[PDB]
């Protein structure tokens, strides 16, 4: 409560958006946070993606973007985390002002455009911890890696190749994140991944991580079919449903409401949860599926969790509520599963589907 309508709105009238994530990467970095003391049950463990997921919540790409609080996350109660996203050169974004705040409707509109740290300084940030990632992941506390290409370049592929030979050995998943609204065809896509895939096998005797792809909510019929074609095809490991939306639903009240960019937050919920139930009946529940965009409540969890998804990921709703949010979907989770019928988590995915 203190968080969610002392210090949040508050925080909101204080601080422009850039400043209040910076500061929030940096006291989550420096563990000036109380931790989280709520303990996982096994009803909350997942086994996907060749690793065991001690809860299903995580946070999305784009809050560690350069990976500088990985463990201050963990200890806040996710499941897993998601750096990211990383581009191969150091990178600005776009002009300032660049993230809107639209509190009215729990939303955010950003046009970041990118900005990074580049992959040589998140490189050597993780490598430092390595041994402690590796030992969280073996308590359940996996590590994703998104990966991003810089605004001038032409060639996808070579950027995304200088991230996966770069962090590659870092990360339990990797992200090709192919939906920022801020900076194709089958055919196209089949290409990139393909490639993206053979510098994965490649990779150095790691043993190897999954790669994943980050899919947009704004998508046609057709391309979803397509992207469960290729997915089949290539045996990609998993897709995140979904990045921001270019829509505009009716009824923000947000005075920012007008400007360009992805909004996240409370008015994507049930278009992502929506594009997550289509690709897990194309794909016949054969490709995990991590479900994002507006989850805020366990409610928002599990209605993910039945439309197919394996895990889930938040991150607009910290924005909101703060840290207690995590917590808040891990309690409220499995209060909903044992009064549902579930025994477990596990037995929740793609319920939908099953009646
Ligand atoms: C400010 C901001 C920055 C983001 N940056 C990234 C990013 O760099 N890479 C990425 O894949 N997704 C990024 N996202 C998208 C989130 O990962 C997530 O897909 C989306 O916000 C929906 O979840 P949410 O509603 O819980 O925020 C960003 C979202 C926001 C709001
Ligand atoms: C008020 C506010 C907060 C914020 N994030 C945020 C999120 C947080 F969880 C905290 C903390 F440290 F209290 F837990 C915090 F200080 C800031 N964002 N992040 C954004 C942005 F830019 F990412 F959209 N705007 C924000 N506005
Ligand atoms: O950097 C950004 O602007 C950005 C990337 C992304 O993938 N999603 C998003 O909403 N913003």
């Amino acid at each position: 409560h203190f968080y969610a309508e002392y210090l949040m709105p508050g925080l909101q009238r204080l601080l422009d958006p850039e400043s209040a994530h910076r500061l929030a990467v940096r006291v989550t970095s420096l563990g000036l946070l109380p931790r989280a003391t709520f303990q996982d049950s096994d009803m909350l463990e997942v086994k996907v993606l060749g690793h065991k997921f001690r809860n299903p919540v995580g946070i999305a790409a784009g809050f560690d973007k350069n990976g500088e609080a990985v463990d201050g996350l963990y200890k806040l109660g996710f499941g897993f985390v998601e750096v990211g996203s990383v581009t191969p050169q150091p990178q600005e974004g776009n002009p300032r002002p660049r993230v809107f705040r639209l509190p009215e409707d729990q939303a955010v509109i950003n046009r970041y455009g990118f900005n990074s740290h580049g992959l040589s300084v998140v490189e050597h940030r993780l490598r430092a911890r390595q041994q402690k990632q590796a030992q969280l992941t073996a308590d359940g506390l996996p590590l994703g890696i998104n990966l991003g290409k810089n605004k001038t370049s032409e060639d996808a592929a070579a950027d995304y190749a200088e991230g996966v030979r770069t962090l590659g050995p870092l990360a339990d998943y990797l992200v090709v994140n192919v939906s920022s609204p801020n900076t194709q065809g089958k055919t196209e896509l089949r290409h990139l991944l393909s490639k993206v895939l053979q510098e994965r096998d490649a990779l150095k005797g790691t043993r190897k991580p999954a790669v994943l792809v980050k899919i947009a909510p704004d998508l046609t019929a057709q391309d979803k079919e397509d992207i469960a074609s290729v997915a089949r095809e290539l045996g990609i490991d998993g897709l995140i449903v979904t990045n921001t939306t270019v829509s505009r639903p009716v009824g923000l009240q947000g005075a920012l409401r007008s400007e360009t960019g992805g909004l996240s937050g409370k008015p994507l919920r049930d278009l992502s949860t929506q594009t997550i139930r289509e690709m897990y009946a194309l794909t016949q529940g054969r490709i995990p599926i991590i479900g994002v965009g507006g989850v805020s409540s366990g409610q928002d969890a599990l209605e993910k969790i039945q439309a197919g998804a394996s895990l889930v990921q938040l991150y607009t709703a910290l924005i909101f509520l703060g840290p207690p949010v995590v917590v808040r979907v891990k309690r409220e989770l499995e209060a909903l599963l044992k009064e549902r019928g579930f025994t477990t988590v596990t037995d929740a995915i793609g319920a939908d589907h099953r009646r």
